[PDB]
Order: structure tokens, then C-alpha cells, then sequence
């Protein structure tokens, strides 16, 4: 029988016997990656250039900003766009957090790379009166995460307790459709990712880790490089083919990359599948943030490649 | 004023009082396009997993050699998908061989990277019957090349003689739209984009022209890296960006990996129309003078500041 | 704060403590009604006629038939494309009752009229094994009945004991969006809906109706006609403007020619749940107990007060 | 072979040796009438509903006026909506006036009712500056007509010299595919098609024949009654199922009720190119010479048998 998203989370909620409040925050945020990959599609592009006589990254975030809201199922939401927390009418608060960045990769959107949209969903843990400190949850805290991509169709990544998920979206009908259950990554890859410019500023380690994918001290293959500069992309790749991926810390002592809403959805993803995810010191889950935007260096994929960076990186510390 | 891509084509050609054959050919190959679109972002994916109780590759090549079949004005096709050349029957043939990859980078579908179609079109220049060697020419002689990405949006990029024009396809109306006309790339860049897994078996000139862009001697900002690994993808954003794209020859045959007649060349003439280059490091890309249809050749484009630097590296190791 | 089919249902159900098992069933049926709406449009039809080289009813009742038995919500299904009640398997089986018409007007899809999918929903009361029987059900059994229309725009329509409501569909991102709420019908309209080439065998009761239509006692304005030919059409049109519909019975015996079971009790229901009313002309639709799935009603429908003025004429005429 | 809107008009202006302002003409018209679709589709309907926080008539308008004018192909245009004709400015002056209703039958969109877009294309006669006048020609005139229909699907039907031909859109792709060629309306129809309910004020000629379709003398089949509303979904009926359409005069007007340069003249023209025929009672639709733009003109059209069976009825009473 053919399955969709809805009629997925439907039957895992009914089965743990629960109010529906996270069945509606999905449901929600389905509606609002429809809308946002019609636009990254450009539907509308015609009438911007007159056909009648006569912003992706703001319109993104208005999407998924209204639709939790209207969900009844949210207090606090986090966004890479708002400074500061939302904090959700009280007329309409539910039960959860959420922390998003919602057209991740848009700054080079102009050569119609692909880009995506990324959440990590927390059970609000205080009865106190909402506020930005309900969003400095470890990682290890989630009930769910995952993200969409936008590229060259549109796809749902959802991982729970249970596993991870994947959900094709059919435009033609507006349903996203499982094709991947339960997924898992290979317990050792054959690529690496990360920007080789900055390599006059690498960690001693990092330099040392990327000359062993290429020359092996050991008469295996060199590994192949991919780098998009998008991290949905990047990320599902290692997720579908193995591998490892780096934005690691020399400057930028925290790395670059933002830890509630890009490093943790995709360490739980990682968790969830089988794989690794460390900061090069702890487990990018288990670090307690304490500012929203916080930055966390990054180091995920199969375990082997995870296991044997931090070989490397320990030789050096 | 908006401009469409049927309306683009019909007036360049009107005022070249031609044939209609061209425009039928580029009207043809949308059609074909705008069905590939649909079939790339799975638009009825869901009667595969059973909605109603009960290849992309092929598909795609289908569309392309339909299409152009289709429109009476094609003799001899080459396609990455048929391992000799197509003759288009007598009742159909017009006068033009097209050389085109239906689905460049489909490789990698599986994780949902960017893939495209690359066509180039060459005016049949021998008087004999129809024949593979129709589309042995160099790519200096091509009248017509560019590319569709379907990326986070459809584009379709078309070189001619008069430029670089860029349209975007509007799925709301099905119509490709012009927003980007007669465009230059910068003269020099700040990205490079190479498979750098293979850097054990780089040339000297490779590996000294990459290292200058991570260690500048003039002690100015290094370059920033980006590889999707699909090349439509990596070359629009040069395009679009600057900077420079690399597949030099590795111990994959030290030909090349990259096909000449239908990815090294059409990528080429759009470069050189937007003023940018394209070598194969001992020649421009376009004087190459093809002996097999599936020929692989080694490519360096982009920006021309930066092809020309790396020039000036390869003849320091020459 | 925008509203969609699927958390307007989720949110009744949460509110009643139900199963959710109803929910299923809808949610199942509303895939089902946009990739009929995406067929009806005809968002392929360029594949059948060739552009690669190489039933809209019988594919409605299959997508039908396949979405509802998947939801795990049913057990006995009833359509106006099979000649029995289906029995759906054990590992599958619901609760619930299902009677449709899957593309109601098919007859002239030629001419590109507008056409629907219309259903009702009965719970099985019983503990025996399911059985054909269990929907010879009177429609005052009706759980929850509705249409999809594809007009000018699709448009689902869903009647259950808390009112009716009006979601239309936005093809661009594949949702229900509500855009009427708790709808209710004019008290009294101005116009009648009915196919009058049938003159020469109209009941006394429906000429003299009709001719008091066109011939006001009252010096009222006459009123207008309006008839499409398509039921789903029809009394879409009167569930907004207002005014009467009418199938009556001609030659077919005090019978008429519409279905009662997927056709006559789902408008009915629809119509009395917005204040409207529904009559066989002896009877209250909803009243009548059905011995035949595929039995035949009368039908006169619309605001009340133009009812209530053909049921007042009806009672002379006997 | 498939074939498209633009492959056919292309071709038929090739042999004809033109100079692409036609082509250009139906080009941007076809543009329109996607938008126009899309948009009576209900497109990006969740928007205007809230989905992220923060007219149908008029927006059909604007397409076609702008997509006309930037066409190159145009001078002078009459819309239903602008009581003053529309003259294009003189750096985007073509040869042709185009007359055309830009959402026929919007009125009754909110039931959901079928509509479409009407247009008619003359050639400017005259000599002059170009004005209101070059739009007052007979219907005999007329280079091309034809309309769009959004019903179920979106049809765009074509007439020309050529005859008549029927475009289906493919909306996944955005190409009107040709689905029937140089159709022919049925000789003698079975379908009637009238506003019965304004019956008091009838014209005595039209109530006997009507009368004769209810109770035919030599008892044979009464016909059916199909009344849409909305023009064009009636004719585009008529012209597939064959029969009779009528909206006649009387005293609700002398000259009846539609208009005679942008909705009567392009559907007598679609018929007589059809085989059919289309009288005002007087005499022939096409050979009315206009005086005023807006001005009515009563319609009678269909299958020949039928019409001239209507016009001897009429024929009789005076
Ligand atoms: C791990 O994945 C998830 C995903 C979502 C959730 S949930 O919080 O949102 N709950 C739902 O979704 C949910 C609950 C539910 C339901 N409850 C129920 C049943 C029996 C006794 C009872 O007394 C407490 C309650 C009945 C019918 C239905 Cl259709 C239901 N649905 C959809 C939780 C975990
Ligand atoms: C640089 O870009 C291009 C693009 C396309 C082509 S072409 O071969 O396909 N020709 C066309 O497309 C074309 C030609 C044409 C046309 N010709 C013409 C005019 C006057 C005299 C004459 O007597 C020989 C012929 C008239 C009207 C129209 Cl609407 C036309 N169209 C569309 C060539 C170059
Ligand atoms: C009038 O409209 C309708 C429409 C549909 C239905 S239903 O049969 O299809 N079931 C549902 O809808 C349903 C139930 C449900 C649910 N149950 C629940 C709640 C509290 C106590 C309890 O202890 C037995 C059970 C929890 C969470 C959720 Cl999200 C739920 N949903 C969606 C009924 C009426
Ligand atoms: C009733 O059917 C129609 C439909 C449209 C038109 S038209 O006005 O718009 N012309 C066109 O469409 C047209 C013309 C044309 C063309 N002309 C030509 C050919 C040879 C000598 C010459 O010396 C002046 C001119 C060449 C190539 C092409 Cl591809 C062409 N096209 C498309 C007219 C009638």
C-alpha cells in the first residue's frame, strides 16, 4: 500500500496514545514546504516580469512562521532569520518548540543551487511563561527533525525515534509520497566534503585527516570529492552515499555553522541512521547551547570516516 | 517588455529572413525540455507506488529524440544515450545534426543532485548521404549550443551569434521567460571547481595552478571551493559567479573524462560567447577536430583572467 | 488563520475522542479526488498522443476503490462502476461504509463539461461478517456525505452533523484550503434547474410548477433557467445562488432516473445539513429505505421556501 | 506526428510566406491564455487566504491587452471591458485589430461555472490614423477567430481559412496539443440549448419552435434541453454534440442580449468555417455591419438542419 507523510505520523501518534498536537505541527510544516518549493520553482515568475502589465528567504520564513502558529501546537520558534525568539500568541500556544532555518543555501540561490529547509521540533520541558530559554535544549532533547531539499525534486527527510524516513513530494497532487523507510548509512563511505579554500586556515588535524583521503599511506582508492556549498545537499548525500562531512573549527574557534537549527536537526538525522556526529571534542547532541544563534563546528556521516577523523584530531589536541 | 523564447527565436530569425527550420528545431527541443521538468521533479510519482492499485534516463532520451525527429528540421542526432548515431528517416530530415547529453549527471539522481540536458546543433556541412561523420565537426562550427538545469528552478541558458540569453521556465504557465539577456561573465573570479580526490594524479601545471588559489603569493584572499560533481550545475554558477571549472586528464585514461561532442563543446561555445574560455589546456576546446562520436577531452573554463593564469602556469611546466 | 481539509477533520476528531479511523478514510479520499482532478484537466494527455515516441472513469473508480480500501477504514464499497458491493479483505477492513459515484456527468466529458465525484458515508452497526446489505442503509443513516466539483476550479464539498463546508483546491501546492464556512442556503431563489425536453411526460404537479415559474401568480419576476447537465454542477450552482433542482420521475416510473444510494442521499444531505431540503415528492429522501444498491429516486431539491412550493402544488395534484 | 498550437500556425504562415505578425498575434494570445488558466484554476489561492500572513475579470483584461500589445502585431483593440476602443502606441503598431472577451461569463465564476476568453482578429482595411473605426467591420471579415474554454479541461479551438482545429493544454507541460482536426459540426443535432425561463416574453417564432422540439409533429424523439449559462461552454457543446443554441430577440432587447463584434461574430464564424450556421433571425450574423462596438445582436446558431428549421418557423410568422 502506498504511504504518505500524514498518514505515516498519523499511525505512530494514535499508537503512543497522544493528543495530536505533533501530528498538527507536521501537518503544518508539509503545507508551508509545499508552498516554499512552488516558489523556489519560481510558479509565479511571469507576473514579475509583466505578463499582465506590471524576498525567497523572507517569503520562506513568513510561510513556516504562519503555518506553526495556525497549528496550535507551538509557543516558542526560532528562526536563522528573526534576532530574536518568537514567542506564539497565547490564544493559539501549543506544546513545542521549533527550530528552523527555512531556505538554507538561498545566499546562492541566484545560480539555482540547491537549497533547503531544516527543522528540529523539542517538547517545551517548563511550565513557565514562554520565552527564548525553552530553545537552549541539548540536541539529545528532540522528538523529531529533519529537513526538505529543494533539488531536482523535492523530498522530505523526517527522523524520529523510530528512524528515519523518506518522503517524495508529487507536485502534481500535493502529497508526499514514503519511498525510503527506516533508513540507515553505510558503516563507511567513499567521498568527503568540505571547502579545500580555506585550507591556509585548517586545524593542523583537518589538513592532516584530508591528505589520508587522498594519498592512503595503505594502496586503497583515494576517496572523491563533493562540496555543493549547500548544506541540505550535502548532507543528504552522505546520508544516501556514505561518506563524511566537515565545517570544523585557527579563527572560528565554533566553526560557522549555526548549532539549533542546522548542526543538531542533521547530528539527529545522522544519530538516527546509524551514524556519527561530533564536534570534534563531544557529540554535537550533547552540547548545551546558551545564545539561539550559537555557533557548533561540525563533523558528521558514516562511523568509520566520523571515528577515524577524531583519531586524527586527538593525535593533534 | 516581456519577452518569451519562442517570441526571442521567431524575431532573431524573421530579421534573419531564414528557413523556420532553426526555430522549429529550438521549439521542438523546449517541448521536450518542459516534459522532462515534469518528469525530473516526479510530478506523477505516486501511480508508481500504487495510488491507483497497480529509466528517467531513457525517458528523457526518448523526449529529445522524438522531439527532434519530430520537427523536420534534424538528419543525423548523437545522443550520450546510443552508442552509434541516429539517422533521422528521409521523410523527416532537415538539414541540421545535433549532438546532446538528454540527462547530464543523471548519475547521481539517487541523492537528488542537480542534473541537465546539454544540446549543441551544427549545420550538416557535407553534401553526402547522412552518416555518423556529420557530427565529427569542431565545435567552432556550431550555430547553436547551451543547456536546461534543473536545479532549484528549471533554466534554459542558449548561446547563438548574438549571445548569452537566459530563461527561466515559469511551471504556473508553462512558459520559458526571458531574465537575463546577453549575458558576460566577469573577468575574474573568486571560486574554482574541481574534483580534488584525484589530486595524486594531477600534472604539475594542476597541482601548482590549485595551490596558488589556496596560498596566493601576492598574499590576497584565497579562493573559495565548489564541486557539485554534476557539471551543468558547476558550470552555470561559473557563469553566474566567475571563477574557473577543471577536469584535467587523470589515470582514467589520460584523455579525459568529460565528452567532447556533447558536454565539453556546447559548454565551451557558452563561454566563449559570454567572454570566457575554455582549453583543453594545449588548445581551445573548439578547435578540437573530432574522431569518435564519444571521444573524451580534458576542459578548463571560465572566467578568461583565470583560464589565462592557468595558462600561463601550464606553459611554465610545458 | 488559514484552515485545511486535513486539520478542520483532524481537529473534529480530536474534539469527539474518536478512533480517527473517519479521518483515515478522508484523508485517503481527498488523495484520491486531486489526482482525479489532476487527470480531468488532462496533465499527461501529451504522452498519449506521442511526444515520447509511444478510461477516465474507470481510472477515477480505481483510484477511488484503491485509496479507500489502503485507509483501512472500510469494509463495504459501493460504486456506480461495479454491478455488486466490493467486500474489502479482512487485513484491511474498517468500519465504515462507503457509497460513490467516482465520475459523476462522464456521459459528457466530450464536450468538456464539468464533471464530480460524489460519496456517502455510513457506520456498520452489525457484528456479522460484511455483506452487500450493510448499505441498504436510509440516508438519515449518513454519517458524513459530500461532492468534489471540477469546474472552473476543483472544489471539495463535506457535509457531517456539525454543517457544511467549502475547501477549494490550490493546484500549486496540492491543498484543500477552506474558503466557506458552515454554509447555508438561501431561504427562497430565482432560478430552476431541470432537463425540459422531458415535457411531454412531466407529472401534472411538475408542469403546473414549472409554468408558475415562468407565469408568477404573484406578478413576481419569473425566475431564470439554468441547467448544465451534470448533477454535481447543478446543485453546486443551487447550494450558492439559491433556487430549485429537480429530476423527476418521466417515463421511468415514479422512479426518476438518479441513483439513490451515491447520487439522490449524499445531496440530500448535503442540501438539509445547510438548511436546504431534498424530496422524492411522497417522501423525504433521507426516509427511504432502499432494497437495491443501484435503486432509482426522484428528486427535487433546493431552498426550502421553492420546496415547499412544489410540494404544496405536488399535494393538490393527488 | 503531435503537434502543438505554435508548430501548426508556423507552418500554415510558411506556406502562406508571410510575415510572422499572425503568428506573433496567437503566440502571445496563447501566453495569455495560460495565465488565464492558472489563475481561473485557483492557482495560488492559500495566499489570499492567510498561508503566509500577508478581480478575476479585470486580471484576464490585463493579460490579454499586454500580451496582445507586446505582440508587435497589433493597433487598435476592443475589450468588453473599456467602453473606448484601445489604441496601441506607435512604436508597438502591427497590422491587426483584435476584438475579444477577456473572461466571458465570469459573472456566476463563484458557482464555478465553465467560462473562457473570446477573441476575433481583423486586418486593418483603411488608410488613416488608426481608430474606433477599424474595428466596425462585418464579421465577413474576419481573419481569424475562436475561444477558450475552461471547463474540465482547457481547450483553446482555432478557425481559420484552413477550418476549424482544437488545441487541448497539457498543463503539466504548458503546450496546447492538437486533438482534433478540421472538425465538422454534426448535420442534425438532438440538444436544444435557451433561457426557457424568460418564456413569457418570447418571440411567437421561437415559442412555436420550441414548442416543436418538446412535441414533435411527426412523433419522433423530443429533444434534450442543455442550458449552461456561460456562452461559450454552450456553443463549444453545440459544436461537439451538434444541435441548436439560441438567445434571440424580443423585447428584452429589439437586438437581443450578447454582443456582435466579440462574442456573436467569432462563434458565427467558428460555426460556418465548422459547417454549421448562425442567423440573427434577419439574416446572417457575419453580414451585420456594425455602427457602435458594444452594440447586441440576437444569435441563433448550430447544425444547419436545425437552424434552417428555425428560420422557416420564423420565416412563417412574418
Ligand atoms: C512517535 O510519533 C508520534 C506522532 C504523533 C504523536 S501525537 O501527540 O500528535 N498524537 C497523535 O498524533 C494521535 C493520537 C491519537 C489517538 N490517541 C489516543 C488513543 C487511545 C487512547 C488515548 O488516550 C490517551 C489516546 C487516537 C486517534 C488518533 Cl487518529 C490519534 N492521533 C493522530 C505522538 C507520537
Ligand atoms: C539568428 O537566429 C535565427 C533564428 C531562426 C532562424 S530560421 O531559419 O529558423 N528562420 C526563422 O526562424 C524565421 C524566418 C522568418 C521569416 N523569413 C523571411 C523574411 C523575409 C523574406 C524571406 O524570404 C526568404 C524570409 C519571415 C517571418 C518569420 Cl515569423 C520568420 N521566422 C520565424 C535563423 C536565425
Ligand atoms: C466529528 O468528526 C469526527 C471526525 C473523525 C473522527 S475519528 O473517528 O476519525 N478519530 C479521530 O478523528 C481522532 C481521534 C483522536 C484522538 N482520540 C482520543 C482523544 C482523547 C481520548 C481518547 O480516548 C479514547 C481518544 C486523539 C488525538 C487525535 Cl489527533 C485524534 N483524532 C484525529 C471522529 C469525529
Ligand atoms: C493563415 O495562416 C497564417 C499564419 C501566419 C501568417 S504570418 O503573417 O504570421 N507569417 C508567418 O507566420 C511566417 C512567415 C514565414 C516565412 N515567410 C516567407 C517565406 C518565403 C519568402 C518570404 O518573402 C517575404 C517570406 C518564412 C519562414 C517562416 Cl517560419 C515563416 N512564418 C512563420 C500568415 C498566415
Amino acid at each position: 500500500d502506498v504511504n504518505t507523510l500524514t498518514r505515516f505520523v498519523m499511525e505512530e501518534g494514535r499508537k503512543a496514545r497522544g493528543t495530536g498536537e505533533l501530528t498538527q505541527l507536521l501537518n503544518s510544516l508539509c503545507t508551508a514546504v509545499k508552498a516554499i518549493s512552488s516558489a523556489v520553482r519560481k510558479a509565479g515568475i511571469a507576473h514579475l516580469y509583466g505578463i499582465a502589465g506590471s524576498k525567497l528567504d523572507v517569503l520562506s520564513n513568513d510561510l513556516v512562521m504562519n503555518m506553526l502558529k495556525s497549528s496550535f501546537a507551538t509557543c516558542v520558534l526560532v528562526s536563522e532569520e528573526d534576532k530574536h525568539a518568537i514567542i506564539v500568541e497565547p490564544e493559539k500556544r501549543g506544546k513545542y518548540v521549533v527550530c528552523f532555518d527555512p531556505l538554507d543555501g538561498s545566499s546562492n540561490i541566484d545560480c539555482l543551487v540547491s537549497v533547503g529547509t531544516i527543522f528540529g521540533i523539542y517538547r517545551k520541558k517548563s511550565t513557565d511563561e514562554p520565552s527564548e530559554k525553552d530553545a537552549l535544549q541539548p540536541g539529545r532533547n528532540l522528538v523529531a527533525a529533519g529537513y526538505a531539499l529543494y533539488g531536482s525534486a523535492t523530498m522530505l527527510v523526517l527522523a524520529m525515534d523510530c528512524g528515519v524516513n523518506c518522503f517524495m513530494l508529487d507536485p502534481a497532487i500535493g502529497e508526499f509520497i514514503l519511498v525510503d523507510k527506516d533508513v540507515k548509512i553505510k558503516k563507511k563511505g567513499k567521498i568527503y566534503s568540505l571547502n579545500e579554500g580555506y585550507a591556509r586556515d585548517f586545524d593542523p588535524a583537518v589538513t592532516e585527516y584530508i591528505q589520508r583521503k587522498k594519498f592512503p599511506p595503505d594502496n586503497s582508492a583515494p576517496y572523491g570529492a563533493r562540496y555543493v556549498g549547500s548544506m541540505v545537499a550535502d548532507v543528504h548525500r552522505t546520508l544516501v552515499y556514505g561518506g563524511i562531512f566537515l565545517y570544523p573549527a585557527k579563527k572560528s574557534p565554533n566553526g560557522k555553522l549555526r548549532l539549533l537549527y542546522e548542526c543538531n536537526p542533521m547530528a539527529y538525522v545522522m544519530e538516527k541512521a546509524g551514524g556519527m556526529a561530533t564536534t570534534g571534542k563531544e557529540a554535537v547532541l550533547d552540547v548545551i547551547p546558551t545564545d539561539i544563534h550559537q555557533r557548533a563546528p561540525v563533523i558528521l556521516g558514516s562511523p568509520d570516516d566520523v571515528l577515524e577523523f577524531l583519531k586524527v584530531y586527538e593525535k593533534h589536541s
